[PDB]
């Protein structure tokens, strides 16, 4: 191994000589451990708290789970903590007949996703495009400069030689430099996935790569009416620890369908990144704090350019063995066969793969698969074997399925129809409550202002304001917010990463505006594109959904809250001081 990892190691040796040292006191088991060299310690125990946001929310400084998030340890202690328990762990290899099953399956994937689009190189100006959109830190200023391009075309022609030198994942400038470029040669080499949307329900059938969370709901209920058994959404217990040596050598055959030129740069990508790494990982000693070098030639590095397309290509292809087993296709003894006989998987997957690919939603390990019939429930030889393992249940107890499409779990949400005074219905993202005002309540980092604090605050109102709108509480809480904090401050920083967030409320745009455009006008699903001319007529959910997912409506400190939040909202306006405000609480029936 030390042929393909072992000139990274060098130059982290001699970037640090000074403080290099082969710790023999390690927590390494499953991992190679190289070595040590001191740092100084990154993170807290606790979190900033957004202060317009929790002056504004009273009734939640009494809840725990919004007491809980104020915390999460993100010091070298808790880091190494989280490690050991899934992190370093070893999968067992799958057998004979399942690893064939998986290869016919990839190979029918890979080219059914390929069938309209073509691999490409992304470029530089993508990539510079996309540094700059996301920051408008240290990113925007290494892409303004030539030198950070000249070690990237630098590290490329090692690529191109079969070598790597500086490509070293994490769990000012110079490494900084080294650690962006291999960022962008991963982008060039592999963000064509993304960027051509090769995970888009069109393309991929499962897929919902740039649909977003409004449109999730509409596709689990189009799903439901797809006849055959329950809707299953089994969640893997630290998928990306669950990633062997087969899933990789199956993602890398996309390398078959590019340009020779392409080709040499993505299997650089594979094979010195993905089926090979260098990991940089904080600790904790008695002496301090040091930065240990790691490597393992299995499972995903989670924040690379790949990692999300790649999870959602690896789970259809496990959900889609999973049915061809839960169907009679593959037995116990097939699984066993290293001689496994072609025929059956091929014909299966040429007649009924794409048929059986929209019954599923897919979004990297998150899946839901509404099966022909519910014998898929009890078809786990596949999914054990394939490492997959189900989290928080024995291995071999039967899957529960849910009748409801509005009862299943999918990327941290559930969705609720609701019916509009007008006749129309909408489907919508929900949560339990006390996550949405705990997220809120937190300002990520430190040191910031007032006026950067109330803009993070009024991002999470608007955000409220069209995906969950719905809640009661939050719809009181966001005009208060939207009322304490002026008017033309712009909505700074993100309230989320996920990929399922299109940021339609990091606007000064009026938000009944952008709501009918979310929910009216560019809803595939709304066929009547009369727009609501009121919040007023932007429905809630029944009072007892909304009770059922956290709210505090029916009780008395909430209702003191809800009568005395003027009072509130004077009191912010008053600290942020002698600026434009708009009183938002009108848009609503109490005032
Ligand atoms: O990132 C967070 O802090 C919580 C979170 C999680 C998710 C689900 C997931 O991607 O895993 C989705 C969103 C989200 C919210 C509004 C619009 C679009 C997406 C937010
Ligand atoms: O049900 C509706 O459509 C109207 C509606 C709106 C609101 C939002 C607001 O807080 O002003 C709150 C409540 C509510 C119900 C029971 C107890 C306490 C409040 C009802
Ligand atoms: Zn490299
Ligand atoms: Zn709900």
């Amino acid at each position: 191994n030390m042929d393909v990892i072992g000139e990274r190691i060098k130059r982290i040796k001699e970037e640090h000589n000074s403080t290099w040292h082969y710790d023999d006191e390690n927590p390494y088991k499953t991992w190679a451990y190289h070595g040590s060299y001191e740092v100084k310690a990154t993170g807290s125990a606790s979190s900033m708290i957004n202060g317009v946001v929790k002056l504004l929310t009273k009734p939640w400084d009494v809840v725990p789970m919004v007491t809980q998030m104020a915390m999460t340890d993100t010091t070298p202690f808790g880091q190494q903590r989280v490690f050991k328990e899934k992190v370093d762990t070893r999968t067992p290899r799958p057998l004979p007949g399942t690893r064939k099953v998986m290869e016919i399956t990839a190979e029918w994937l890979w080219r059914t996703l390929g069938r309209n689009k073509r691999p490409r190189l992304c470029t530089r100006e993508e990539f510079t495009k996309k540094v700059r959109t996301n920051a408008a830190d240290s990113a925007k200023a290494a892409v303004e400069d030539e030198e950070f391009w000249k070690l990237v075309d630098r590290e490329r022609e090692l690529h191109k030689l079969g070598k790597c030198g500086s490509c070293v994942y994490n769990m000012s400038r110079a490494i900084w430099y080294m650690w962006l470029g291999v960022r962008y040669l991963e982008f060039e080499a592999l963000g064509f996935l993304n960027e051509d949307h090769w995970f888009s329900r069109e393309n991929s059938y499962s897929g919902v790569e740039g649909e977003g969370l409004h449109k999730l709901g509409y596709i689990l209920r189009d799903i439901s009416k797809i006849p055959g058994g329950a809707m299953y959404a089994d969640d893997t217990a630290g998928w990306d620890t669950r990633i062997t040596e087969d899933d990789l050598h199956n993602e890398e055959k996309i390398i078959q369908q590019m340009d020779p030129e392409h080709r040499q740069l993505a299997n650089a990508i594979f094979k010195l990144t993905y089926q090979n790494k260098v990991v940089k990982v904080q600790r904790p000693t008695p002496t301090g704090t040091v930065m240990d070098i790691i490597s393992r030639k299995d499972q995903r590095g989670s924040g690379q350019v790949g990692t999300y397309g790649l999870n959602t290509f690896t789970n259809m292809e496990a959900q889609l063995v999973r049915q061809m087993e839960g169907e009679g296709v593959l037995t116990k003894a097939d699984l066993e066969n290293p001689h496994l006989l072609e025929k059956k998987i091929t014909q299966w997957l040429e007649t009924k793969g794409v048929e059986r690919l929209k019954r599923m939603a897919i979004s990297g390990d998150d899946c839901v698969v509404k099966p022909i019939d519910d014998r898929f429930a009890n078809a786990l030889l596949a999914l054990n074997d394939m490492g997959k393992v189900r989290k928080d249940i024995p291995q071999w107890q039967p899957s529960k399925g849910w009748h409801d499409w509005q009862q299943v779990p999918f990327c941290s949400h559930h969705f609720h129809e609701l019916i509009m005074k007008d006749g129309r219905k909408l489907v919508v993202p929900c949560r339990p409550q006390d996550e949405l005002i705990g997220r809120a309540r937190i300002s990520q980092g430190a040191g910031w202002s007032l006026r950067e604090t109330a803009c993070l605050g009024k991002a999470y109102a608007q955000m409220w304001s069209l995906m969950y709108f719905h809640r009661r509480d939050l719809r009181l809480a966001s005009n208060a917010i939207c009322s304490a904090v002026p008017v033309h401050w712009v909505p700074t920083s993100r309230t989320t990463w996920s990929i399922h967030a299109h940021h339609q409320w990091m606007t000064t745009e009026d938000m009944l505006t952008v709501w009918n455009r979310v929910w009216i006008e560019e809803n595939p699903w709304m066929e009547d594109k009369t727009p609501v001319t009121t919040w007023e007529n932007v429905p809630y959910l029944g009072k007892r959904e909304d009770q059922w997912c956290g709210s505090l409506i029916g009780l008395t400190s909430r209702a003191t809250w809800a009568q005395n939040i003027p009072t509130a909202i004077q009191q912010v306006r008053s600290l942020i001081g002698n600026e434009e405000f708009l009183d938002y609480m009108p848009s609503m029936k109490r005032f």
